[PDB]
């Protein structure tokens, strides 16, 4: 007998996945979808533990914002509302060398979606987290109101992305792509986190008060 509420994906919290260990698993339990069908245990245990990593305040907001992750164990191009994406250039892709079939995550609606097994650099996207990213960007549009926008971080940015991403165009050239990188960099590990601090001390600290500056 199977539930129409596990149909389509099952909430964490009501999925009888352990994470009594994780911080925050009251909060995440309520934004993270986990597959209906069979997957790896230990690959959504590591996303889930690295976005455990985020502030609890801005996971709060998040909830509150009714923001949710889905965690994938097909392509994207699989989903329905991303069926329109199969076969096509993804945009700043030259025609030829990428498809949507192989881009492992999308961020920035209220369902961000994520592949399992694509978290590292190089595995399909160029962020030093998948997850990290494209849930900032969600972050970015809906609880920050497009902070990326805002006199204060403009500013951040062309000040100390030259410094901090000089070889890596997206992150450096474009504001979305500086907020959800800086973002990653500050809460996937402590040593990207002092990378961060040294080269965009301004970055950092105002990643570090970011749920100050909710809408
Ligand atoms: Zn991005």
């Amino acid at each position: 007998p199977r539930g129409s509420h596990m149909a389509h994906g099952v909430l964490l919290e009501e999925s009888g996945l352990d994470v009594q260990t994780i911080p925050s698993h009251d909060v995440l339990g309520r934004i993270v979808i986990v597959p209906e069908t069979d997957f790896s245990f230990d690959e959504a245990n590591e996303t889930i533990r690295t976005l455990a990593r985020i502030d609890r305040r801005i996971l709060e907001q998040a909830a509150n914002h009714h923001i949710y992750i889905q965690l994938l164990t097909n392509p994207i191009t699989d989903e329905p509302i991303a069926r329109h994406l199969r076969g096509k250039t993804p945009r700043g892709y030259v025609p030829g060398s990428k498809t949507w079939d192989e881009v492992p995550g999308i961020g920035g609606a209220h369902l961000v979606l994520v592949r399992l097994g694509h978290s590292e650099k190089g595995k399909g996207h160029g962020s030093i987290n998948l997850e990290l990213h494209e849930f900032a960007h969600s972050l970015d549009y809906i609880v920050f109101d497009h902070i990326h926008e805002t006199d204060e971080f403009q500013a951040l940015w062309r000040e100390e992305a030259p410094q901090l991403f000089p070889r890596e165009y997206y992150f450096l050239t474009y504001p979305e792509e500086y907020f959800a990188e800086s973002f990653a960099y500050y809460y996937v590990s402590e040593k990207t986190q002092e990378t961060l601090r040294m080269a965009a001390p301004r970055t950092y600290t105002f990643i570090r008060q970011l749920a100050e500056r909710a809408s």
